[PDB]
């Protein structure tokens, strides 16, 4: 039989957009396809409010966004855990937490885009124990990305080429590369992004007067 | 004051995917930018089922699909006049007719993409004469796309380059590189294609066993 | 052992670019990873003056641009045949040309990109008896496009289905989408287009003053 | 008249690409077009070997395949100096030390991908005193690269937003995304990246077995 496997993504969802979601989809087909799978879940935690410096929306707004992004998604939910903590928490600890709540069995996997992938090499970003957990205890489905070369960051990192079984590159054959920064920007200058990011985020954006 | 403006998608929108609806909101949001126009209105023109060779689901379908995928627009509607006729009809005959029934006023022009604007180029494809009255007469809005190059293609092409105040290119600041081609053979794959088309013509797409 | 093969690649080459190249190295390690074929040699073949519409540098030029572009292959060769006959050519009689050049048979494939496979599929450009002797007789090796399906152009064409073991897919995870039309345009406007085009290329069209 | 300009790069060129090259050549033309300064100048400057986690080739090495491949540049330099220090130097003090060696002096600019302008967000990653005397005391060129909004990244840092003056955002319609890393897997792999790097370059790979 096969191994159900839950999905959980970080990251700022500042807003959340067709390509975040898009991701889930992806990897999901991917896990299946290897018929060693079966995805049950997708977990999207919104970062804190205390993470790094940048303009990011309060974390209520972007899970409520995620939320209504998500509402036509039978698997996929968004959880606020993260960002009601006091503070920001390394991802490894985010994952920690929710393999608890699984336990109160299923495999919870990091899923994230390449570019995150080849953040794993950037000095001081990330704790060399913190790697070796996420594809040693967990485990980790790469989304592919223009200009990056996942198969070549796993074969260069003594950690992650030792732990490939666990690491899923799953490939988009549809050139998607949409930018949040770029989403705000054209908020910010009156323009639109009707069909970039879902409907009813637009509107929950219009409504309380996000990114303006 | 500004020129009302009507813009009219041709094509096959089999299915239409979320790039065909962004494809409008870039090219309004680019001629409202300019300042001389105000965009009135958007119409999907889906091609006739006689159409050169290939799987293209019924017509009805098709129509059927894009109204669903406009329900949240305001200003973009679905026209069957094209796929209502009894043979294909060459581009051009298509503005004739919604030019008449605008006057029963506003400039009609052709809507793009860059792709579309290569084939000008292409022998035995357009005839001349039609090129220049969709310039001359119309207008046309392009959208770019990657791999192509439109303001040479203005350049190199004599009837173009004379009626450049016509021609308008908009810029696609974000790779949106989906192909319906690869949308239908996903489908027929049994993949996800959500968040790459809207919600409701997946759903239309499954109730009634298209792209199997 | 292996089938040997010899790849031909038709076209404008208005210059010929560094990625008309990468297509060359890119098709032949596919064939050889399928561990069935040996590449022998590769054939540019620059079209001739009559064809199209586009306005071309003449055809003394373009296969000199190719000549000395491939001074540094030592397996690609450019051969003006096709571009010295009195008149343009269909791609199958230049096939047939250089199939009968070679006449324990070398196996001649036709080496293009992805874009022009989509153009099988467009009315009254390709004759359906060329098409099937061109994936019957010849072969296809297909390098990818953005925005190309070529698996889905392939199941779409029962021609192409039907004669699918000929048509071979090669693609590598590098976004090379440099167009000679944009490389034009830059050179008419006095830009570098170094490390897009050889430097041999540069030299020869600075030195006979084209794409002014 | 115009302000002298000299472009530093900095980087692990491991090995040296053609995009890494065209990255100049595009920053020099865009820098032209403005109208107000003339780059006299590039410097390539590879990374010490005592920088990150990430396995490069000997400094050695790097440094000989820039020569090699800017053998054909009349204006780009290689200058190993950062290289040949004893350990790792933040980039703001390779600036200073090339704007000393300039000592009606030219204004020294780092010279970059978008991508790396997204680093400055980064937390703990560069001291905010160091991202001002970059933006403030020498200037930025950051050349464009699919999926990163540059604009967006100087509107949401205050202290890039302060000085966008001296950042100038320079890009071109190719899409040009290799990125080394896949260069050194295909070449592991024995596969070709001609026409991906200076043929230059390639040789003194294959001469010095690197990248195996
Ligand atoms: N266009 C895209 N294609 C593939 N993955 C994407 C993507 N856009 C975002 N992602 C992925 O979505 C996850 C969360 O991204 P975020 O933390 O919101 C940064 P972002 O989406 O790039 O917006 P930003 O520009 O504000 O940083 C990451 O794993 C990222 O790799
Ligand atoms: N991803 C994209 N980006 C920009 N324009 C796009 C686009 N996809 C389609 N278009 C544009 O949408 C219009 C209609 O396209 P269609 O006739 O449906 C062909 P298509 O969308 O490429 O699907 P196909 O693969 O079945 O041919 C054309 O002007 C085309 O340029
Ligand atoms: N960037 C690229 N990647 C892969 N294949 C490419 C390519 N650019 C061109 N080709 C392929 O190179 C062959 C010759 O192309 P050409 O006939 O010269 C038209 P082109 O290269 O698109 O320039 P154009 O802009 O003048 O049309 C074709 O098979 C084409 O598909
Ligand atoms: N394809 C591309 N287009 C534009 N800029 C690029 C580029 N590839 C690399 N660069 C730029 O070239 C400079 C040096 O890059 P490097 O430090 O060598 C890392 P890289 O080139 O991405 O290879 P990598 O895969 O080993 O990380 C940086 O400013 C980077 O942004």
């Amino acid at each position: 039989s096969r191994i159900p496997v839950v999905l959980l993504a970080c990251g700022s969802f500042n807003p959340i957009t067709n390509m975040h979601l898009r991701m889930f989809e992806v990897a999901r087909d991917h896990l299946h396809q290897t018929g060693m799978y079966q995805v049950i879940q997708g977990i999207i935690s919104p970062v804190n409010d205390t993470y790094g410096k940048k303009d990011l929306a309060a974390s209520h707004h972007r899970v409520a966004m995620a939320r209504l992004a998500l509402q036509t998604s039978d698997w996929i939910r968004v959880d606020p855990w993260e960002s009601e903590q006091a503070q920001w928490m390394e991802t490894v600890k985010v994952l920690r937490h929710h393999h608890s709540k699984l336990l109160r069995v299923p495999e919870l996997k990091l899923l994230c885009g390449a570019d995150v992938l080849k953040t794993f090499q950037t000095p001081n970003l990330w704790k060399d124990a913190h790697i070796q957990e996420i594809v040693e205890k967990f485990g980790l489905v790469c989304v592919g990305r223009v200009s990056h070369d996942p198969k070549g960051y796993i074969a260069e990192s003594p950690i992650l080429r030792m732990h490939q079984h666990n690491i899923h590159l799953a490939k988009e054959p549809v050139q998607n590369e949409i930018s949040a920064t770029y989403i705000r920007r054209a908020l910010g200058q009156g323009q639109s992004v009707k069909y970039l990011i879902p409907d009813a985020v637009i509107t929950y954006i219009k409504d309380h007067g996000l990114y303006t």
